[PDB]
């Protein structure tokens, strides 16, 4: 989930005095499904393994 | 001077909850000049005078 933001403004004047300005700011939530996969040597005959490191950081 | 009246309304909904309705009612003043005249026998020879009453009410 992440959030995004709209910002809408309009201005209105009445009898040349009394200026009204409203500023609306809507915050909505955008969702997304992810599916993480991972490869395993299941054919038992590789030439070279590939991608020689396995350390992580968050 | 007399007064006249406008009435404006619009409705707005945000995120399907929180319905906003504003109802504005403007009262303005309309002006007018009047000039009241009155006729006088200045030729001294009428046949008949005309309009035989002179009483008023407000």
């Amino acid at each position: 989930e992440e959030g995004y933001n709209h910002l809408e403004c309009h201005r209105k004047c009445t009898l040349k005095v009394f200026c009204k300005t409203v500023c609306e700011d809507v915050f909505q939530v955008a969702k997304a499904e992810f599916r993480a996969f991972w490869c395993v040597a299941s054919s038992q005959v590789p030439e070279n393994s590939g991608l020689l490191f396995g350390g992580l950081f968050s």
